[PDB]
């Protein structure tokens, strides 16, 4: 029932050394979106998984990409910092959340069904595992900090989503 991850030396992750451990299991989990490019390829999203990591870790000076997971509207979920990472993407709830990253902009466009099911899955995947409370809460990236964002189609889906707060 977990879905299928594509890992770091899948998407061709360049080489990192980020070891700031999360204390699991995590309480929060945040939903965030690129708010840039979409992609429908595996091999188009995992361009754009190290895209944003070469932003990330290029342009602002992280240490990896700043989220622990990424989901594309290929419907499959790429590995950042993974489960027992701790991201950079929310302040600060980075230390004790789970971030995952839709890639698109979703101002006036959903996101596919396959993306938002395998985000569900990776929710229910993690909770199996124990590396997310049972009883966990979910929020958007504008919920949990003090983040001004625009009306996203988005971030109204996961008020349907179990556990949304």
């Amino acid at each position: 029932t977990c879905p299928r991850i594509v890992s770091k030396s899948e998407w061709g992750s360049r080489a990192t050394n980020y070891n700031v451990f999360l204390s699991l299991p995590v309480p929060k989990v945040v939903i965030h979106h690129s708010a840039g490019a979409t992609c429908s390829t595996q091999s188009s999203c995992s361009l754009q998984v190290r895209n944003i990591q070469n932003y990330h870790m290029d342009g602002r000076g992280y240490s990896d990409i700043g989220y622990n997971f990424l989901v594309g509207n290929d419907g499959n979920v790429y590995e950042g910092r993974g489960w027992d990472r701790r991201g950079a993407h929310a302040l600060n709830v980075n230390t004790e959340s789970i971030g995952i990253c839709f890639m698109g902009d979703f101002t006036s466009q959903k996101p596919t069904a396959s993306a938002i099911a395998a985000a569900k899955s990776l929710i229910s995947c993690g909770v199996s595992l124990g590396k997310i409370r049972s009883g966990y809460s979910l929020y958007g990236h504008r919920d949990v900090g003090s983040t001004a964002c625009p009306g996203n189609l988005l971030y109204d889906d996961i008020k349907s989503w179990g556990r949304y707060v």
